[PDB]
């Protein structure tokens, strides 16, 4: 026992402990001890867990949200990974993982040179082989034995979007650089814009001519294997939808979604739950309209009454009581101790056709195989959760993830259904460390969750929240509040995405983004209310806003070199940069090369000093070294520029960067006797132009720094800034009492200090993208299109579509 560790599991009932002992021993991971803690219930397994006596559990993912609070405060780690329609190289990973597992004779799927699935499939150690699309799903009716004649595999690779920008140019939709839609279309000879499914077909409402705003479009991803809640009835009863009150009914649990949750915002929205506002309990609500039921879990004793198990274990969270689970609510239908079960779709087989049917919110019945079209809303799988500390995260994940290479009989018990996991689960996969309860669930359902459990909060139409990254902005946004008379109030993050969470959480209202930032709040549905000017030479736009404005003080990128250079000759050349991260010096420089060459700048190309790379790439040569830190003297601006006057002559730059050290204003030895005609820059053209011709002689300019906050708070947040902005800062009122744009505090903290002030952002009837971007900047960096990146926060913007297979695409 040198490096020996120990995950104890938190069983809910006598049934869980059992199937957890028996993996004590039939389960053998190196290095990694199973430990099995018996709770009474999920939520003294949840305590347990808060306590330190336990590490991991499985959680419904309708008790994440009141998990990630107190008194629990658990997150998510380990989840089932769905089947997307965005998935990359996706037969090379289930290779490797499927050679992965201990065991000879399994399917391992077969890919070609370039890592495509290979349009036949076989299982080697049966002989049944069949067809196979793009994304490795089964052509249905292709499976055929050994020794009998294979059906004959086509390539089907070809992806819907592209398959219609082909039966047009013999509307041209707009495609991904993977062939899937994008959410927003432009039609290029009529000016309107819709907004697409994932299977780009139009979504209603959306379409706008060319005079008006576009809608706004979310980011689509089709899914496959949705689990659904429904109504379980069985076809000699009578009644109806609108008919369930006082009725009896049995429930999977209060916490579940399959039992609870989904049917109380069905009966909300249906209007058939006579309820006041949470804080106003939903429990007496429903204890008022159903009769008398088994709700595993409840505090109202009707919603217990029908429960089977015996005391002390009557109506708990947990598999003691008979009743309890998607099992447990068919079970009590079956005896007949209620007349409707609220349980997941797992639960429904074809043997129970003959009995059972579906209760629609339609006020219809539908058999079981129609429960796509009859249902309460999808169910997200369920996750293991720990303590939100993360102490055990490693341990636990080594464990599952040891255990299903070894095969470990881990998602099945002959002691019961649904123990420990959902039966239902086919793997688990190891999340971001960055995700939450609200990054798990999504925007919309985390909003669902948190107004279901009263923590809903509606803001002031007259107080903007302002979110802050760091202690310094929180004291300047204090001494904001205490002067801003109840108009502004402030939130602590830890950085600029922390702010852009709260927002879409409601925990705050506005937050100031550089351009970095901007991609994935615009993503999101946030938009820009204001922008920072930084025209330091003129001031019309700032003390009558609306008025016009010639140049906004925006930031442009130059490549500067005396010598003979242009913007074609440029590959195996000493060009400087100011950082892997920056704007100017990388993002623009790298996405112009990589669009004019197939994505090879990683010094395959140039010759480069650009600190925060390899240790020696052959970049931090012209470069302890390479730093992203002021400890290398070629990083920043005045760094990288050291590397132009000595190291090299081509540097990727800000139009500024000459002028802070040309005509002798940084000493040193260097930087004081180089003359601003001695240095020119490289249009894109292959000419050169003077340095103040950088209007014209750019790469590209970056977008300013843009305040964001929700649709429906924009227009109370720009008359809030509007009417600070008159108080206080620059040339204000009572600028005397506080100023915007400077603090004693620290410098830049909520806003640039060279700020000049803050005008409204006027949309235009463009995509929002460009609107703000601008479309150079747009193209050049992220190909005009919203699947350029992809993050946990974009992912959790959006919206999940289901489909029962991914074939519709090709």
């Amino acid at each position: 026992a040198p490096n020996a560790k120990q995950v104890r599991w938190c069983a809910i009932s006598d049934l869980e402990q059992k199937k957890c002992n028996d993996l004590v021993g039939s389960c053998n991971v190196p290095d990694i001890t199973l430990v099995c803690v018996l709770r009474s219930s999920t939520e003294d397994c949840m305590t347990a867990i808060k306590d330190g006596q336990a590490d991991a559990m499985f959680l419904d993912s309708g008790e994440v949200y009141e998990a990630s609070k107190d008194p629990y405060n658990l997150k998510p780690i380990i989840a089932e990974p769905y089947s997307s329609n965005r998935d990359l190289q996706k037969c090379l990973k289930e290779r490797q993982q499927a050679l992965a597992k201990k065991m000879i004779g399994h399917y391992i799927p077969q890919c070609d040179e370039k890592g495509n699935y290979q349009p036949q499939q076989c299982h080697g150690s049966t002989g049944h082989c069949w067809c196979v699309n793009a994304m490795g799903e089964k052509i249905s009716g292709t499976n055929t034995p050994p020794g009998q004649t294979r059906a004959t595999c086509e390539r089907h690779e070809l992806p819907k979007c592209l398959k219609e920008r082909q039966v047009a140019l013999g509307f041209v939709p707009q495609c991904d650089e993977k062939g899937n839609y994008e959410p927003q279309q432009f039609h290029g000879s009529t000016g309107y814009s819709w907004c697409v499914n994932a299977i780009g077909e139009e979504i209603a409402g959306t379409k706008t001519p060319p005079g008006k705003i576009p809608a706004t479009c979310q980011k689509h991803d089709l899914v496959t294997t949705c689990h659904y809640a429904v109504a379980m009835v069985k076809k000699s009863s009578a009644f109806q939808f609108n008919q369930l009150k006082g009725k009896r009914s049995c429930h999977s649990g209060v916490s579940k979604t399959d039992g609870w949750k989904a049917l109380v915002t069905v009966l909300v929205e249906k209007k058939l739950l006579s309820w006041d506002g949470p804080a106003k309990s939903i429990q007496r609500a429903m204890s008022k309209f159903f009769s008398v039921s088994c709700i595993p879990g409840a505090t109202q004793t009707n919603l217990c009454k029908q429960c089977k198990g015996e005391e002390g274990k009557n109506c708990k969270n947990s598999h003691d009581e008979p009743y309890y689970g998607n099992y447990g609510a068919f079970r009590c239908l079956k005896e007949d101790m209620g007349d409707v079960a609220f349980l997941r779709s797992t639960a429904l087989s074809d043997e129970h056709s003959e009995v059972y049917e579906l209760l629609c919110p339609d006020n219809t019945r539908k058999p079981l195989n129609k429960y796509k079209e009859c249902n309460l809303g999808t169910v997200p799988a369920g996750t293991v959760v720990t303590r939100k500390i993360s102490d055990k995260t490693e341990d636990i994940n080594n464990f599952l993830m040891e255990a299903q290479k070894r095969q470990c009989k881990l998602f099945s018990s002959a002691h019961g259904k649904d123990l420990m996991f959902d039966d239902s689960t086919l793997q688990l996969a190891l999340l971001s460390s960055e995700v939450d309860a609200f990054l798990y669930l999504g925007v919309k359902l985390f909003h669902a969750m948190k107004a279901l459990t009263g923590d809903a909060h509606l803001p002031s139409k007259n107080k903007v929240r302002w979110c802050t990254i760091n202690k310094l902005e929180k004291m300047k946004c204090d001494d904001w509040s205490a002067v801003s008379g109840g108009a502004i109030a402030c939130t602590e993050a830890s950085c600029p995405k922390g702010c852009v969470k709260q927002i879409l959480k409601g925990e705050a209202d506005a937050v100031k983004l550089e351009v970095q930032y901007m991609y994935e709040a615009l993503m999101c549905g946030l938009l820009p209310a204001v922008e920072e000017y930084h025209n330091k030479d003129d001031f019309g736009p700032c003390k009558t806003p609306g008025s016009p404005y010639t140049d906004f003080g925006t930031l442009r990128a130059v490549a500067l070199v005396n010598k003979d250079i242009n913007w074609n000759n440029i590959k195996g050349k000493k060009s400087c940069h100011t950082g892997v991260g920056d704007i100017a010096g990388w993002v623009i420089p790298v996405s112009l090369i990589r669009r004019q060459n197939d994505n090879s700048d990683i010094d395959s190309f140039f010759g480069s000093c650009a600190p925060g790379s390899d240790t020696k790439s052959n970049l931090c040569k012209l470069c302890t070294k390479c730093s992203l830190s002021d400890k290398e003297a070629y990083y920043g601006n005045q760094g990288a520029f050291r590397c132009l006057v000595e190291k090299g002559d081509v540097a990727f730059v800000p139009h500024t960067v000459v002028f802070e050290n040309t005509d002798g204003k940084n000493p040193a030895v260097w930087a004081k006797n180089l003359k601003s005609e001695d240095f020119e820059l490289l249009c894109l053209d292959g000419s050169r132009a003077p340095v103040s011709n950088y209007k014209s002689c750019k790469l590209s300019g970056i977008p300013p720094p843009a305040i964001v906050t929700r649709e429906e708070s924009i227009s109370d947040v720009v008359r809030i800034v509007a009417n600070q902005q008159s108080l206080y800062g620059r040339k204000g009122f009572e600028k005397d009492m506080f100023q915007l744009f400077s603090s004693n505090k620290g410098n830049n903290l909520l806003f640039n200090d060279n700020t000049q002030c803050l005008i409204t952002f006027d949309r235009q009837p463009k995509d929002i993208m460009e609107d703000y971007f601008g479309k150079p900047y747009y193209t050049t960096v992220y190909g005009a299109s919203r699947s350029a990146m992809s993050s946990e926060l974009i992912s959790a913007c959006t919206i999940k579509h289901c489909s029962n297979s991914l074939e519709v695409l090709f």
